């Protein structure tokens, strides 16, 4: 059950994060939870711990520029963190106000939720599920998530590539920084386009 | 004259490129030459330097992979080298070729030859009308070539930022890898579009 990692129940925690998030982004963490699930199955994951991380993963993403730069002191965390944003913080350092507010301590549950937006060079296969379950989450609706879904049912190493792919292109697109750990992800991963 | 920096003449050094380039290329280093004159002009970078770093910016083009690895090795170069290739190579290291072929010893035209390529976070005046002056040479036709001849007539620094930008976007869609100093050259210039 969820309470073998958190401080209460999944309807507690659902009731809680309804006050923590627009109607839109709780949906969200709904699909992601299913989404994970699913992926979790097919990829030999442990289901619950995907299906967790799954729900809590954008916990944090309403909590304010002011939170965060408090949980960046508090914790001591890269000094280079203040350059960035929401987008890099709510996984990097929300993971940080989930553990404060649920007692979640799992190790791989954590670094799940952590490098969710981000990636890494070096993903655990819980990783990979939590940051492509994001991704084509029934919800979703973006023009191509059809070809994240149908690459996410063969593979899970190329689903990372591609998302990470159109994340880095579209960022460059719009002329956003780019986190530079989404780029060690990048390429890490983009041979298995090929 | 240009043998204030080499050991020949521009027209020995245009007799010895039309033996190691395609006709193609080096038609792109004379465009290169007269474009970086122009922009050197308008932006106060030393005229003569920037005609000679532009000629000479290709030089090194169509060295083949075990020229380079020979290279990378003599003058022991960063290890992770070998991971890349011509792309990243034919400035990075090719400025040995240079070096060797030519008598080339001002650090700043070797150091704009260099990363003509992948930029850098840092750039002088002198690599960023090398850099640009590549991306617009008027033998140049991409589509949106006439943007970038606008914006260089404007802001050098805008002009790297749009020239990175589209880089980058492009070998995501691709799906390319991107040499991380493409990326420290993106994420330092990118606020220019604004
Ligand atoms: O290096 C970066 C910088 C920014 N973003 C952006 O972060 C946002 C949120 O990404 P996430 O995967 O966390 O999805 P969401 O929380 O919106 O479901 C997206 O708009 C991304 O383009 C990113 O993914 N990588
Ligand atoms: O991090 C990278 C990796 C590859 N390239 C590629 O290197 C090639 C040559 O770039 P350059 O600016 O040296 O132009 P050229 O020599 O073709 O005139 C282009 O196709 C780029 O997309 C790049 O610019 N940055
Ligand atoms: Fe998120
Ligand atoms: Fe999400
Ligand atoms: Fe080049
Ligand atoms: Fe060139």
């Amino acid at each position: 059950s969820y309470q073998d990692y958190i401080n209460c129940s999944r309807e507690a925690l659902l009731e809680k994060m309804a006050e923590l998030l627009p109607e839109k982004r709780l949906t969200h963490c709904l699909g992601v939870e299913r989404a994970a699930m699913e992926l979790a199955q097919r990829f030999g994951v442990d289901v619950e711990k995907a299906s967790l991380a799954g729900l809590l993963h954008d916990y944090a993403k309403k909590l304010s520029d002011q939170e965060f730069l408090v949980l960046i002191d508090r914790y001591q965390l890269d000094p280079d963190l203040k350059n960035w944003g929401n987008n890099v913080w709510h996984g990097m350092v929300g993971i940080y106000k989930i553990q404060e507010d649920l007692d979640l301590h799992d190790s791989e549950i954590l670094r799940a939720i952590e490098i969710h937006t981000v990636g890494a060079g070096q993903m655990t296969d819980l990783d990979k599920v939590i940051y492509v379950a994001d991704y084509i989450e029934h919800n979703r609706a973006f023009p191509g998530v059809d070809v994240a879904r149908e690459i996410a049912s063969l593979s899970l190493n190329k689903a990372v590539a591609y998302e990470t792919a159109r994340t880095v292109e579209y960022l460059a697109h719009q002329g956003f920084p780019i986190y530079p750990q989404t780029l060690e992800t990048y390429n890490a991963f983009v041979h298995y386009l090929k």
